[PDB]
């Protein structure tokens, strides 16, 4: 599995202001483990390798990865 900004079938990402909204999107819509609002877009942890994510800079990627959402 991978982490990244999940996009829908039309290619759009979910814009956000709050983490909880993103965790619902990521888990309920893309079946990921968790998610939070990274740089105003919903970032998902543990997406399926086939899931489409935005083509972003590796620097942004590593930036968004250094987060702890919960210990479970």
């Amino acid at each position: 599995k991978k982490n990244g900004y999940a996009v829908d079938s039309s290619g759009k990402v979910a814009e956000c202001l709050f983490n909880n909204y993103c965790n619902n999107e990521c888990t309920k819509v893309y079946y990921a483990d968790k998610g939070y609002c990274c740089l105003l877009k919903c970032y998902c942890f543990g997406l399926a390798d086939d899931k489409p994510v935005l083509d972003i800079w590796d620097s942004t990627k590593n930036y968004c990865d250094v987060q702890i959402i919960d210990l479970s």
